[PDB]
């Protein structure tokens, strides 16, 4: 699911709705763009 993000890897505050709703913590490659979102869910964008 598509999620609102603030920290798009290198180019941090550019493109808001980017991140995907991931569970807790992200694998290397998936850059924590909204590190925490809800309950036990976080939002990451792949490399960008």
């Amino acid at each position: 699911a598509a999620c609102k993000c603030d920290d798009e890897g290198p180019d941090i505050r550019t493109a808001p709705l980017t991140g995907t709703v991931d569970l807790g913590s992200c694998n290397a490659g998936w850059e924590k763009c909204a590190s925490y979102y809800t309950i036990i869910a976080d939002c990451c964008r792949k490399k960008k």
